[PDB]
């Protein structure tokens, strides 16, 4: 992705958004408990932490664009992901309003706190001020659908998240974009059957793990991916993304029945327009994450890559063989042969893409169930029930997050799901997270699930 264009917003008309410049994040009664050196992200020009200018810092994801046409590669491995897809069956037809507005097996209801966008934000109406769960509502929504339109401009936030010293110093904190309601429940009526099929169906038929529960999800991982493990990291990928690959999105779209007409929505994502406080900008390519979608477009747009660049470099290889999981950048993924990621890699920057093996690297010379990570977790068999599957958040990223806190009358909810995450590291880890969590007064306030309890109800979930 290349910002073609930026100019003050005044110029065109657009009001300045004003959007938080200054962190929710503050510490929690745990700061001193627990050791972290983690800090909320830079939110404005004026931070005394940075070290860079934190404009260019921001905008800096947009690196270009390599401007290609779809070429045999990519055209193979467009055919081969819909030809696994093409096997779920997945509907065309449009979401109904009210199920893509407040909920339905598959789609959970249009999230009411998040940013309505443009034009809502300039006239200081909310999604509540529109929507209402008790009601289902969809007057207020049909008039505003009419009466703005759709294809409006995203607005630009600062995502308010702890980051590491390095991140703070260098001003990378990272962007989320807002596309406005009319879009996102457009959106949602045009894919919504499609983003129902994804949720329903994590796995290797999909290449995705859009919503997945790794509680669950993580037993099934070894089972699928049969083989020598691959697994990459991308540097940027969101924003590396050139417009040839939405190119293969619309044409595996297409594949799946989409019109040509229905597929005018990835436009909207690829060439995109963006106000960010008292600038406003447009950019070629890119995936503007945090539209509808954006996720599960990310994660087919990676199958495409993967299988393109294998097909690149190994002509002889068998794609039948082949095994992926997505999660936006994130891949897991095998091959009955050893396969050499960083040619893969090398293959990947001529398409304009950052890629990093999850191999060496260094200490890890070659990926293993023991060292190999998904999501941020680890992957460790039950000692005793060899077929289940722990995934394991370290806990030096819970540490990280129990320090601070956005709003202390949360507390009770998120030590409980921090504790949820713990228990994987082991009986012992879990025991000495509660001992020092129940070393504050507020800890031995809080209701916190015995070890052995949620052990029995993970084995009894499956």
């Amino acid at each position: 992705g290349e910002i073609e264009f930026i100019e003050s917003s005044k110029d065109a008309g657009f009001p300045v958004i004003n959007t938080p410049s200054k962190t929710k994040l503050e510490p929690s009664v745990f700061h001193q408990v627990f050791e972290g050196n983690k800090e909320p992200a830079v939110l404005r020009s004026g931070d005394p932490r940075l070290k860079a200018n934190f404009e260019e810092a921001i905008f800096s994801k947009y690196i270009g664009n390599v401007n290609t046409h779809v070429d045999e590669y990519m055209l193979e491995a467009v055919d081969h992901y819909a030809g696994q897809l093409a096997t779920l069956d997945i509907s065309t037809e449009p979401m109904k309003l009210e199920d893509a507005v407040y909920g339905t097996e598959g789609l959970e209801a249009l999230d009411l706190t998040t940013s309505a966008g443009y034009p809502y934000v300039a006239l200081g109406i909310k999604k509540r001020d529109i929507l209402s769960k008790k009601t289902k509502d969809l007057t207020k929504l049909k008039e505003c659908m009419d009466k703005y339109g759709l294809n409006l401009p995203m607005v630009t936030y600062v995502k308010d998240e702890l980051r590491s010293i390095e991140k703070v110093a260098k001003g990378k904190s990272r962007l989320i974009e807002a596309s406005s309601l009319n879009d996102s429940v457009a959106m949602r009526q045009t894919f919504g059957n499609l983003y129902k099929t994804f949720h329903l169906n994590p796995g290797v038929v999909t290449g995705s793990a859009v919503g997945c529960d790794p509680d669950l999800f993580w037993s099934k991982i070894p089972v699928m991916l049969d083989g020598h493990l691959i697994a990459f990291d991308y540097s940027g990928y969101d924003a590396s993304l050139s417009p040839v690959w939405f190119a293969c999105l619309k044409m595996i779209l297409e594949k799946l029945g989409y019109t040509h007409k229905e597929t005018n929505y990835i436009d909207y994502l690829c060439n995109s327009h963006h106000l960010y406080r008292d600038k406003h900008y447009f950019v070629r390519g890119g995936m503007p994450s945090g539209c509808s979608g954006t996720s599960i477009f990310n994660s087919m747009i990676n199958n495409i890559i993967i299988r393109t660049l294998m097909l690149k470099v190994y002509k002889g290889i068998d794609l039948d063989q082949f095994r992926m999981i997505a999660y936006g950048d994130d891949v897991i993924a095998s091959y009955p042969w050893p396969i050499d990621a960083s040619l893969l890699a090398e293959a990947g920057k001529g398409y304009g893409l950052i890629m990093t093996p999850a191999d060496k690297g260094e200490c890890i010379n070659e990926v293993t169930w023991t060292n190999v990570t998904f999501l941020k977790r680890y992957f460790r068999a039950d000692e005793q029930y060899p077929f289940l599957v722990h995934p394991v958040m370290p806990m030096k990223d819970i540490h990280e997050s129990i320090r601070w806190t956005k709003d202390p009358k949360n507390t009770q909810d998120h030590v409980r799901s921090l504790c949820l995450l713990a228990w994987h590291n082991g009986e012992h880890e879990y025991e000495e997270f509660i001992r020092k969590i129940r070393s504050v007064p507020v800890g031995r306030c809080l209701t916190l699930p015995a070890f052995s309890t949620l052990r029995r109800k993970w084995l009894d979930s499956f």
